């Protein structure tokens, strides 16, 4: 799996 | 902001 | 903002 | 599965 | 699975 | 911001 | 900011 | 698995 | 900022 | 696994 986030 | 993910 | 995902 | 969101 | 989010 | 992921 | 991940 | 985040 | 990861 | 974060 892959999880990517940006704020 | 909030980013949450699960695999 | 909020982003939530699940697989 | 794929989950994508943007705010 | 893939989870991607941006705020 | 907050980024959280789990595989 | 906070970044947290687990594999 | 991969977890990536940026604030 | 805080960065935390576990494998 | 890989965990990467930046603040």
């Amino acid at each position: 799996g892959n999880n990517q986030g940006s704020n």
